């Protein structure tokens, strides 16, 4: 007749804890709704004695938790925490070797796009805004990247195993980074129509899709004009700590000392594999846990990152 | 022995067409990969005589289509076009009545969050950047909103029928809008720590989560300081054509003439329904195709939109 109970804590951010007394004869789901223990779904499980004192994630189901979840993650997508937990149940089992001084990811679960994204982040100046990403990225740099990788999957609405694109993944991460001071001025010149200047800010100031070469972007790239002519677009002014140049995969030569790092994609629109190339004392190719070196590199490159501070054109 | 063929066109943007000759003895999938006809998946279907001359969507599977798709949609998520097509197969069957001069959506497929988002967009000054959204929004304002609604679902990574949050949906749409000139200056005052000013730009300058009242935001809202004290955050300067104030749903009184429009959510974290309230000559409550009016309004409000141009505080 005596209900037997244990004390547990619920949370949405793993920092602020909420004391609960749970009935050991009812499932966690009957008492909390969807409930997770370090990523594992315990909604249909009844409390174990070993659960006493442990922390469980729940969905934001009252106003206090709604505020805590938004302040930590900067999202109000109702499915976010469930997707973060579902990914974490996988990423906590991945291995994160140090390769040439950087945290990589041993290949598992079709994660090569995440490995090259993680390697790239550690080579560019970037600060995240959500505390969740600040905290997880700090841990990832130290070598414990499971929470960071699960957050990337959640913020990008990708599940473990799903085909991912590096450019799109970086776009999501940059949306949650402080790029407010970044600025880009472009000029587009048509022999018929004249010239038109455009200013871009934030994420749009550091990403370009169409050519891999920063030098070519400075000299001019050809794009369509609405009048039918081919116009020339070139970079007038750049203020940012890096730039990212992207293009559909094509054979491309990477020259030591002319770029920071790059992503290589081998395959087709439905199926493929990413590798990472970093330019240090030589060219290192990081493929998850694997490492090779070369003095020259040619391959199907999709994204190239360059160092920057301030650039102003000499084109009149 | 003579292979019988028809001419069709493939596309990723429904503007640029690519001539194809298809074998009538093979499925579209065998020849194009995943293939769609006005949203319907025809990958496993063989060509019909009536298909001659028609346009089919395909996935971006060569470099020309990759460039066309990015220029139109401003995304490189590999699953985007399939998700847009899957949603469109549903939204093309929805009805879009004019309610009090605005395009709404007759309730279907758990779409009430999309109806209030669509109604809101038509009451605030906002220009989209991707041509896909520019073109579809123009059609939606005219009353043909199927493509716009399917794009909202695709950009938000939501499927038809899935629970949606209005604040999160607006965040995705604002990410793809030109808000570059929007600016917000805030001051946070702690009696222990002093004062700290912060400047926000773009989407972060027009969205706030924590209170529904713009007036309260101007006077000051209480938030935690890291020292443990309660600090006061207030608006110093605002430059934008609207602001959006959001909070977890709570009973709230909407006063005629003090706001533009608002979203009301009845339910809980797993299940609920949205309605739209607009302040015109009186208060109109739009619930899909349904319309009621009242002189006063109280309900569980989640988001309130206000007109703005330039605001500067008088607080010293
Ligand atoms: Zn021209
Ligand atoms: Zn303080």
């Amino acid at each position: 007749r005596e209900v037997r109970t244990i004390k547990v804590f619920t949370t949405v951010d793993n920092i602020n804890l909420h004391t609960q007394v749970v009935d050991m004869s009812m499932t966690y789901g009957q008492q909390f709704g969807p409930t997770y223990l370090d990523g594992a779904d315990v909604t249909k499980i009844k409390p174990h004695n070993s659960h006493e004192g442990k922390t469980f994630y729940v969905l934001p189901n009252d106003d206090t938790l709604r505020v805590e979840a938004f302040e930590y993650y900067h999202t109000t997508d109702p499915s976010f925490l469930g997707r973060y937990m579902s990914a974490l149940n996988h990423t906590k089992k991945w291995k994160y070797p140090q390769v040439n001084g950087l945290t990589s990811i041993k290949w598992a679960d079709n994660n090569s796009y995440l490995a090259t994204a993680l390697l790239t982040l550690q080579q560019i100046e970037l600060k995240f805004n959500p505390p969740a990403l600040q905290d997880a990225y700090y841990r990832a740099r130290a070598g414990e990247a499971a929470n960071f990788c699960a957050l990337i999957l959640a913020y990008c609405n990708k599940t473990v195993g799903e085909l991912g694109d590096v450019r799109e993944t970086m776009s999501y991460l940059f949306q949650h980074a402080n790029l407010d001071s970044c600025k880009r001025v472009l000029n587009v010149v048509c022999k018929t129509c004249g010239q038109q200047q455009t200013t871009l800010k934030g994420v749009e100031a550091v990403m370009y899709m169409g050519t891999l070469s920063y030098e070519q972007f400075k000299k001019g790239v050809q794009i369509p004009c609405t009048c039918g002519k081919q116009a020339t677009k070139y970079l007038v002014q750049q203020e940012s700590p890096f730039v990212m140049m992207s293009a559909p995969p094509a054979q491309y030569e990477l020259k030591h000392g002319t770029f920071t790092c790059a992503s290589e994609y081998t395959g087709n629109y439905q199926c493929g594999h990413y590798k990472h190339i970093t330019s240090k004392e030589t060219l290192y190719c990081i493929d998850g846990a694997l490492l090779t070196k070369s003095s020259e590199y040619k391959g199907p490159i999709t994204d190239v990152f360059y160092k920057e501070n301030s650039y102003t054109t000499t084109i009149k």
